[PDB]
């Protein structure tokens, strides 16, 4: 009757995006964006959604569900695909929310980026940051480039994700992915060991934290490709905001190292298309022998002057004049209202 | 003799609004708005009201009762209903004050609002703030609209309350409520996870804090209905006061986003009626294609001009001329003495 | 079939720097800095790389691999040498990465370099850069020359390593080795103090960082032998790439200093031999009274013209025509395909 394994069964049979559990009702599934209860067999679930979720979570999580009130992880049913969970305490009762998790990475061209980006995958070392606010598909972007490298290069790529969003497959390069919580205790020692595990390209999952950044750099400056990601909105925001988490005693010193090992900043945002709702906008900065010196000498909005690689607003004008995004959706995601409408 | 469970017994038997404990007397109950001690059995309670309260509170509260001098939570006697507590140190001694939390939800019509409000519940996304000073029944209002959605729409509503005022019941939508203190550590991470728990409508319980607001927006502008609530008195106060908690570096940029994802502001206040004392007054602003542009260009009391959706004073004239509120109770709650009495 | 002992067998036979296991593929080995799967016998390894690594680790480690998600240790196969392991949890699965500890120091002749190199050890001061990609034995090279000086000269040598690869023994010279992490906080202050500790020969461990380079120079130009090492591939790459990490305000000024204190650049790579897999290829530039002026006046590929001390491709033709490396392994490691095959 009430076996998680079998509520997933009727979830992808009904062609589902999500499953949702709660105490007072029977198991629910989202189809299309409307929610229907498949009372079909699962009954109005007891207080013992407890037992159901508990059966998916490792020991490491069912501890963490007591410390805080929620956990965020990913498990696989070898039967179908892998999922992304989120168990949480509700009204003294347990409840979860399982998503579908992409099985194919998308090929790089369908993304809507130039090739001077794909070109970054050919570097020998440095930082490649892919910033952007949650649900801007930065993983989607990363996943692409990394895979491109997976096929193209004889490499040993290593990713320290939270959680593993895409599974990588087996080509020319050999790919270790380490989910946090599951397979390491923290981004901290997870990276720090990565640095000894003899890697080619390292993917520091998120750089929230001073110590992470620290080595993430120390790793890029030392023979490896370091793909980082963040939550800043523009290029010059990013490179402010990573230097802003240092003690300013030496703060300068990073700006310099950064203006040698910075190899690409790509801020992103996902928008509603005129068609099927799927279109991406971006700002793109790949440092050339010129831009380097600017950053060295702190002179930043002097780099904003020099962006024409390509500003954010600029990739909205080139997007709206082709009739893909509304004159009102893009005067919304755009940092500066001023730098367009003139266009 | 002195069992909490049994003091609640004689509390709803006597038909009570409140129970009150203190050290120097016996257990007290409010009936009607006068307080009588049911010395009936409970004796002049010792210093060990300690034991009585201690028996209701989770570990999480009896810690917090040491950090500060008080705690604010809610527990349930399945035997009758649920209650709202408030244990607090007094004169080196313990004391509490238990209310009855309600047991429906009122149907939206009994409230005294128009249906252009209830229409908000049909939006696809955005902010709907329901401001108003404590004991103006903003949870009451909320609870209504949310429940309206609970029945009408096939939805996954999530609320992050403090405390849970109304329990939601089980219809077309599936409803998680998360009491803070009890089920999460802070409005902060409680929301921040809600954003992952695949929600349709989110209810950020109060918007006191810069970081809360931040995501509350970021969630509205991204496909969800975000009900907020505050303590401001008029519409233009609200939309000043949320922008006023930002750093003005970018302050402008919120005003804009706000004039696209603002979908309704409803300030409220509760007044004494000529009959049973129960009548509500409100100010109502639902942005149309015109009002949008005003807020975009900072031009605010130009929206005050344009209010006739409907001003506060205005919903006092239409209230007193029908003979429900006194000429002196409403020149009291009204922001501006000027804009009436002329009427 | 799947015996660790025998995957090491085929690892040093093919002439390997590293072995790498993972779940979704067959055992991998790095040769030269490219990764190839010897599907030869070991099959697409199961989830039971578990069993393989488990067979190397003491009890003390297989405990620690549960506490954290990784462990870093060292075991010996008495059959060959000793290794450096790093087992770590990956995607719910085990994985490892074994390197190759020589703990001997090899006598300089077995290396396969001329004596005009060994002659550098007789200089009074300058930079001696030993560039080359990970697993090209640059420490092996270094260690040699340093030891040669250890026995030959009455000196105080000091190395700032990460980690200490070879232990130096006690002869005519007195040898301090400073492991980073263990015995100092950073290459930064570790060097910076080495400059006061009265040294004869200083070995700056890697030159990733603008400040390191700075002093590493300032030390060479002031009475000491400064052995540096990098990750560049050819000579002219090296001397671009260290000047490239300076601000170009003065950038010129290093090129000059460099064309006085540059004493030898030796780029390296390790290749699979026709016999036991152990053969090294190199490019060699020891500046004479002529080459100095060229670098002074920026004129670089004019030095490339003047290399015949000896080009990289050149040390592949003199290697393949003797029948030690394949016509296809060396048209792989070679920077330029053009400058050979004609030969
Ligand atoms: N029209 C009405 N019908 C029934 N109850 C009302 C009405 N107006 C006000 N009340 C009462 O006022 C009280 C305070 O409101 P409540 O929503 O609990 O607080 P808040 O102002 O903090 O949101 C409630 O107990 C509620 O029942």
């Amino acid at each position: 009757e009430l076996k998680i394994l079998e509520i997933i069964k009727e979830a992808i049979e009904l062609g589902a995006s999500d499953i949702h559990l709660t105490a007072g009702a029977p198991p629910a599934v989202r189809i299309d964006g409307y929610i229907k209860f498949l009372k079909d067999f699962p009954r109005l679930t007891p207080e013992d959604t407890q037992k159901l979720a508990y059966s998916v979570m490792s020991e490491k999580h069912r501890q963490k569900l007591e410390e805080n009130g929620q956990v965020d992880f990913s498990f696989g049913v070898r039967g179908v695909g892998r999922f992304r969970a989120n168990v949480f305490y509700q009204r003294g009762s347990v409840a979860a929310a399982l998503r579908s998790l992409p099985a194919e990475i998308p090929e790089f061209k369908k993304l809507g980026l130039p090739d001077k980006v794909l070109e970054l995958c050919h570097r020998k070392m440095g930082l490649i940051l892919v910033t952007g606010p949650t649900g801007s598909g930065k993983s989607t972007t990363i996943a692409s480039m990394i895979d491109y490298i997976n096929q193209t290069k004889s490499y040993h790529i290593i990713t320290i994700e939270d959680p593993i969003e895409y599974v990588f497959k087996h080509k020319k390069s050999i790919v270790n992915q380490r989910e946090v919580g599951e397979d390491t205790k923290s981004f901290a020692d997870a990276l720090r060991a990565a640095l000894r595990e003899d890697p080619d390209v390292i993917f520091v999952g998120e750089m929230r934290d001073l110590e992470t950044v620290e080595t993430a750099l120390r790793a890029a400056e030392t023979g490896h490709l370091v793909f980082g990601t963040l939550h800043t909105n523009t290029a010059i925001d990013t490179i402010h905001r990573i230097v802003d988490i240092f003690p300013l005693n030496q703060q300068e010193q990073v700006r310099i190292v950064l203006s040698f090992i910075l190899q690409g900043i790509i801020s992103q945002r996902l928008l509603p298309k005129i068609g099927g709702g799927r279109v991406l906008a971006y700002e793109l900065l790949i440092p050339n022998t010129a831009i380097r010196n600017l950053i060295r000498e702190n002179k930043l909005q002097q780099v904003y002057s020099l962006m024409q690689m390509q500003t954010m607003n600029q990739t909205l004008y080139k997007l709206y004049k082709q009739g893909l995004i509304t004159l009102e959706d893009a005067m919304e995601a755009s940092p500066d209202p001023k730098e367009l409408e003139r266009m």
